[PDB]
RNA sequence: GGGAGCCCUAGCACAGGUGCUGCAUGGCCGUCGUCAGCUCGUGCCGUGAGGUGUUGGGUUAAGUCCCGCAACGAGCGCAACCCC
């Protein structure tokens, strides 16, 4: 829960498809790349860290949010390692602001491993038996760590919001704060507790939210140790 | 001398009408067409009528299935359940 001079190679991203609304955070344009005011980065960490104590605490949960490949994997481990929930595969239109009907897919996911537990799945006809076990095959794809929500989130995380900027407008619809891992491209106002690092970028990513999961663990109770991930990112 | 009932005149209340209106109508039928379509709930977009979903790419006899996607689903159809 710290370090400072991880720029390591994690400070600065992107070239020159900035919102220029991202100039604070900015150091220099060495070379065709804005790379990002490191202290900001860590002092907004402080600032940001703060936050998801209070979180862990007070005992709600933080929604994952990572649709980009290059980061894809590393949200699955940090949000499994973590209670929290995560939405992995791709966002859909109204996991929060549809959120009722959005779970009916899970009041299906739930009960649909329930006939695979049954004498039903002998029974049936085998019309039914294949439509009906394909059909499990995407849920469990999409939902795989969705199901985990019972209700709306007390927070959120992302690590772009410029591409995942659906599930950020819908969190702010229902006033529910976002956390993102944020650089050059996005529109950082949008944010309500912003780690100016670098959405692409594994050695990024995963070590922030390695530090993030290890200080919502750390925070609830458990004090643990090296995750699932770690240098296994290459 | 009256009475129930049945056959009966003479008047009543009504019957009956394949007389009109199929644009006053129900019902049933023809037809586009057994064509692959027509919609809904909630969300999202839009001042609004409305839109998205149902568009895109592949496939099928088929909105048939797949991939994708601000949508996630569902109903009436298709298919299947019936017969030879
Ligand atoms: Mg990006
Ligand atoms: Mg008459
Ligand atoms: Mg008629
Ligand atoms: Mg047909
Ligand atoms: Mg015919
Ligand atoms: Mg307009
Ligand atoms: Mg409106
Ligand atoms: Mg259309
Ligand atoms: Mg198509
Ligand atoms: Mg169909």
């Amino acid at each position: 829960v710290k370090e400072l001079l991880e720029a390591g190679v994690h400070f600065g991203h992107e070239r020159k498809r900035w919102n220029p609304k991202f100039a604070r955070y900015i150091y220099a344009e060495r070379n065709g790349i804005h790379i990002i005011d490191l202290q900001k980065t860590m002092e907004e960490l402080e600032r940001t860290f703060r936050f998801i104590e209070d979180l862990a605490m007070r005992g709600g949960t933080i929604l994952f949010v990572g649709t980009k490949k290059q980061a894809q994997d590393i949200v699955r481990m940090e949000a499994e390692r973590a209670g929290m929930p995560y939405v992995n595969q791709r966002w859909l239109g109204g996991m929060l602001t549809n959120f009722k009907t959005i779970s009916q897919r899970v009041h299906r996911l739930e009960e649909l491993e329930a006939l695979f537990a049954s004498p039903e799945i002998e029974e049936r006809p085998k019309k039914e038996q294949v439509r009906l076990k394909h059909e499990l095959e995407r849920l469990q794809k999409y939902l795989s760590g969705f199901r985990l929500l019972k209700r709306l989130p007390d927070a959120i995380f992302v690590v772009d919001p410029t591409k995942e900027a659906i599930a950020v407008r819908e969190a702010r619809k229902l006033f529910i704060p976002v956390i993102a891992l944020a650089d050059t491209d996005s529109d950082p106002d949008l944010v309500d507790y912003i780690i100016p690092g670098n959405d692409d970028a594994i050695r990024s990513i995963q070590l922030i939210l390695s530090r993030a999961v290890d200080l919502i663990i750390q925070a609830r109770g458990g004090v643990v140790e090296p995750s699932p991930s770690y240098a296994l990112v290459q």
